């Protein structure tokens, strides 16, 4: 049978006087899939490493997203 | 059967007086797939490393996205 | 069966008086796929390394995207 | 079956009075695919390295995209 | 079956009074494909290195895209 995965749907109709704002949001930041269909059978593998190492150190980031914002 | 994966759909209809703003957002920042169909069977592999090493150091970033913004 | 993956769809109809702004956003920043079809079977591989090394150092970035903005 | 991958679709109809702005955005920043069809079987490989090394150093970037902007 | 990959489609119809602006954006910054069809089987390989090394040094970039802009 058919599959929908991780799909984002948006619809807007007759919308008026609308603001949308977005600072530093994330969707689906890390996504990993294995999928076999109809198969007659050592296995698929996914890895994902995000190491941060910081020593004597400041304000480091390891990330999918990073936003730094200053407003006066 | 059919598959939809990670698809982003947007529709706008009759929209008026609309602002959209976006600072430093992310979608689907890392996406990994393995897929086999109809297959008669050492396995496919995906790796993803984002190492940050920072030593005696400042304001480093390792990322899919990085935004730095200052407004006065 | 048919597949849709990571497709971005947008539709706008009768739209009026519209602003769209986008600073430092990202979509699908890293995307990795393996796919076998109808196959009678050492395995496909994808790698992706983004290392940052910083020592005694400042404001470094290793990234798919990097945006720096100053406004007065 | 047929496949759509990483395709970006946009349609605009009867649109009026529209601004679109975009600073430093990215789509599909790194994309890697392996694909085999109808095959009777050492494996295809993709690698991608973005190393940044910075020592005693400032404001370095290793990136797919880099935008620096100043406005007064 | 047929394939669409990384295709960018745009359509504009009856559009009026339109600005589109774009500073330092990127699409499909790095794209890597391997593909075999109908094949009876040492494997194709893609590499992509973007090293930046900076020592005692300033404002270096190694990138697919780099935009620097100043406005007064």
């Amino acid at each position: 049978g058919n599959w929908v995965c991780a799909a984002k749907f948006e619809s807007n109709f007759n919308t008026q006087a609308t603001n949308r704002n977005t600072d530093g949001s994330t969707d689906y930041g890390i996504l990993q899939i294995n999928s076999r269909w109809w198969c007659n059978d050592p296995g698929s593998r996914n890895l994902c490493n995000i190491p941060c190492s910081a020593l004597l150190s400041s304000d480091i980031t390891a990330s999918v997203n990073c936003a730094k914002k200053i407003v006066s």
